[PDB]
């Protein structure tokens, strides 16, 4: 049995989803909840200055990611609720890696921390809020957030960029809401809520709105709230239909390169001045689902706002063996291939390699020929 007191924390990697936001698109009905732009006001406690570069980098890329909704607020925007969620996540990280053990400096140190986010604004602001919470708005040096162009982006499954992935999922994506039991429930929900059959709606849009409204405690349609759990379950069912656990090639192409990044970071520990103690990645629900599945930890719930997957790397001070410990939303996990929560690094990497994709192999697998 391993004595944890002989375990020394080496590297931490945290992947997270942005905080609560406004829905991407509203439900098609006359009476909608009011989304007030007042929700956009930044809590002063969360203010942290930062700049954005490409992976180089190097100039920041242009962002393709327009819709104004009832109340005047824009779609897909991070609210003060989400800002507070992320700040809270940062404070949990501070509790773990700063206070309880002095692994990280209490003030932000550019050389201790590598920061990457998708080029979307709500992720960037979520990152700022997390940093604000973790470091209590203290920096010894400027905060730099690295992002990539949307076409190269590996932080979410990229269908636009990866042709084979698109081709492998296209049929199922077309028919996803027509599947048995998904279709009946969808019709049932649209009917009970008085949504027209002439409006095109699926469990993704439903879940988007119910989760956004519940997160903000808004005066939602009581029937929508009543269906919340089945709506979430059916969204999950739809997502898994489009990309099932059994389709390995698709998973590889979906999260494979991201996994490859996490693995690379683990490997930097095997071997100076370029060493980071903390790696942060701002990502999306669509990243989390297949990610969790490949790690064999998926709980069949939509990944929540501000959810995080935290990966700790330890080295035993006596044996000099290495171990990985994985948490999801603050709860300890046992990834597949692992004897238990404290997983020998070699077993962990061997397990992860089932789905891992290097840039070369990704590019090859994705291309038409």
């Amino acid at each position: 049995p391993v004595d944890r007191s002989l375990l020394k924390l080496k590297m931490v990697q945290v992947v997270f989803r942005h905080g609560a936001r406004s829905p991407l698109k509203p439900l098609p009905l006359e009476e909608q909840v009011e989304w007030n732009p007042q929700l956009l006001e930044v809590p002063p406690q969360t203010q942290f200055d930062y700049t954005v570069t490409n992976l180089a980098g190097g100039p920041k890329p242009y962002s393709p990611y327009e819709t104004t909704l009832k109340g005047g607020m824009f779609a897909g925007q991070l609210t003060k609720v989400g800002m507070q969620q992320m700040f809270a996540l940062g404070e949990r990280l501070r509790k773990n890696y700063v206070e309880d053990i002095p692994f990280l400096s209490p003030t932000f140190n550019p050389q201790e921390v590598f920061i990457r986010s998708t080029n979307i604004f709500r992720n960037l602001e979520s990152t700022r809020c997390l940093l604000a919470g973790l470091f209590q708005c203290q920096k010894e040096g400027p905060i730099i957030i690295h992002t990539d162009e949307a076409d190269s982006e590996v932080l979410y499954p990229n269908y636009q960029s990866c042709w084979s992935l698109r081709q492998r999922t296209r049929g199922r994506r077309q028919t996803a809401s027509l599947q048995p039991g998904i279709s009946e429930d969808l019709k049932k929900v649209k009917d009970r809520m008085g949504i027209d059959s002439s409006d095109k709606v699926d469990f993704f849009i439903l879940l988007d709105n119910v989760a956004a409204e519940q997160a903000h405690n808004l005066p939602s349609c009581p029937m929508l709230k009543r269906f919340a759990r089945m709506i979430e379950q059916r969204a999950v069912d739809t997502s898994l239909y489009i990309l099932p656990k059994e389709d390995r090639e698709s998973l590889q192409m979906a999260v494979g390169p991201f996994l490859h990044i996490l693995e690379s970071n683990l490997l930097k520990a095997m071997d100076p001045d370029k060493i980071r103690k903390l790696y942060l990645y701002a990502a999306h629900d669509v990243t989390f689902i297949p990610l969790l599945m490949t790690l064999g930890i998926f709980d069949h719930k939509w990944p929540p706002f501000a959810v995080d997957l935290t990966m700790e790397l330890y080295q035993h001070l006596e044996s000099k063996e290495w171990f990985v410990q994985l948490y999801y939303h603050g709860k300890e996990q046992v990834p597949r291939g692992c004897p238990d929560g404290l997983c020998p690094l070699d077993m962990f990497l061997n397990a992860m390699s089932v789905y891992t994709l290097s840039p070369e192999k990704y590019h090859a697998l994705c291309s038409q020929t």
